[PDB]
């Protein structure tokens, strides 16, 4: 019974986008059985970024989902040993992003490790202009296979001229051990920027995310 | 109005599915504002079907989904002129559908008029070794793009050996006449096989569907 | 064996792209042991089209490839009873469109029946605002499986302001009666709009096409 | 001047495929006029590898490509400085990779840094079951955007029990300075495991390449 009712995270991102090296640091904390988690992020090297911090935010914590007690908790199950995550974002206008993390729990404290690689994003879209503006609140459709959890999102990004750009999201949960898996159900989530300097070299995060069946079962 | 709270409609379907010719026609009626409506299907050529019913099952009725309302009912208001709609299903096996469809009204019955083509089925796939066993209960991400109104939705189909073979629906919903666009939403589905013959030539289905604010809003 | 040196066509063609329906009908002739042939086209119905004509030039006779003798003519083969073929092309902006084809021979004249649908093109896109200037040469990989013949090319339309846009075909090729498949290969082309009236209601075309082992081989 | 008849380089890549993280360092040679060059690998962390080799073999130099004089050589005219390049692989049954990549001179040698992430590979899949055997020869599709210059391959691994499993490749190469681009061209290559041992973690490759026009031109 190692996650408490309130718990803190360290979290550290090495990534790279269109040939750009950057890392990123930072701390974070919340309310795993509340579905509540906050983060805040320093730009440690290759700072100010020259692209949308939006594309970064959603890979600072899924420990933190609040489940009904009928459907597994795969994540919180798998700790104290804990879980690798991993992506693929896929973008309207051909920007492709992977991401592969590990969670792990030491002294009470979650360590998140987290490489990031995205390309082909065209230098005058969304992303490398600076366009967008936060993401709208979502919902992924999870399902266990080959003994881990996966789950998709259809997801927007609100930008500045109006309208959305949109992104795929495919993500894989993988115990380091294997823990019971629950049946095909749903996330929601809303993650929204609390803080910012002006070149986002500091940035916080706070997420709801909250598990659930379909409305109609 | 013109819609009633009950409404009766007429459906035909000519198809293809790796080069295999069919046409469906049937009949069905609902609650447009309650969101339910019923169909049943008798397959008048190509008979019996070589391939899964259940990937047409979803092109046989969304001015039938309930809205709130605050949210605009773009599908109901462009009646009785009323609206076309498009659809791309990429199929995890690399399976490809598009459809076009009219839908009209005429003396007091909604008019549906569908086109599919189907290709690059693998051979020993689940849809042509008809080894699935309905849809799971969905949900539909909506925004307005171009002037029309747009959905894409993450859907699976359940394996009869267990497991699930998933399916990615973009869909395309254009009023014959523009009128009020929502904003981004969700529409929640299930829709049931409720009665086939053994090599399903003659099939009902049930749906419910109903359109909503995510639910952190 | 009925494929004479030098062979005449006929073609029908029903489709519908972003709502639109139109039907074609046309004429064609060629050399199919020498890679060349020529087709005359005329929209009988739903013209002029509100889009670039190009997506639909390649829909228009792969009996009439080239092959050197070491590589099975799978196409030839397969006649007099003939082949279906069916196609996915994937637009780098979002549109979609599925075609399923018959070829037939009826004494020295092939007979080719074609159905299209194309979707989610947007309204301001070159395929909508006909911004087009036809097809760069292209090379397709093909390879055996599921007992049919498969092969994708990565294509692209020239723009009139400059510039490319892209297109991947994925092409499906099944004999009406089993005939021998080649192995992994290349085949070449290039398609040439030769006549035009002002608003595409009349075009010809012609298409050079020779198949062959990749160059280090 | 900086780009000699014969040339070394040197190369160092950081990966991780489904949670599992491994560094490889090795040393390569060749004629970069002449289109040929050999690399030799050895892992030095997490070897042995549990995935197959193949998907890693293009990630170790095309500058070595031959191009004929009216074709401009956009990564040799990148040197002194050098240049990025980056790349999505999308595989067949859903497993996703981004490189990303820096090149630069040294002390007369090329040295290369590779960063990779790959995710979303089946358990039971060829790449995780290692049962592959090498790639086809195969032939890129390269043209001008943005700037850079960018190239797609539909490629093929050849599977130990027979036939292929296929991968999309999207490349993009970014000089440091602003160099002179080509026009629409292709590129062949053939890429050759020449010795290794039982688990791969020691291995030899040699590749030819070579830049031409479409032939029918």
């Amino acid at each position: 019974n190692v996650i408490k009712e309130f718990m803190r995270f360290k979290v550290r991102m090495e990534g790279t986008v269109n040939g750009h090296e950057f890392e990123i640091e930072g701390e974070g904390e919340g309310r795993p059985y509340e579905g509540h988690n906050t983060v805040k992020l320093k730009v440690t090297k290759g700072g100010p970024l020259p692209f949308a911090w939006d594309i970064l935010s959603p890979q600072f914590s899924k420990v933190y989902v609040k489940h009904p007690a009928d459907i597994p908790d795969y994540k919180k199950l798998s700790f104290p040993e804990g879980f690798k995550w991993e992506r693929v974002m896929n973008f309207e206008d051909g920007g492709v992003v992977t991401v592969t993390q590990d969670s792990s729990l030491q002294d009470g404290c979650f360590i998140y490790k987290v490489k990031f690689i995205g390309v082909n994003f065209p230098s005058d879209g969304p992303v490398m202009q600076k366009k967008t503006m936060g993401w709208e609140a979502s919902t992924e459709r999870l399902y266990p296979r080959d003994g881990v959890l996966k789950g998709e999102i259809h997801k927007a990004l609100k930008l500045k001229d109006g309208g959305h750009y949109l992104v795929e999201f495919k993500s894989i949960y993988m115990a380091k051990k294997p823990v019971q898996l629950p049946g095909y159900y749903y996330v929601d989530s809303k993650l929204d920027i609390t803080s910012h300097n002006e070149d986002y070299t500091i940035v916080e995060q706070y997420e709801r995310t909250e598990g659930r069946h379909h409305l109609f079962l």
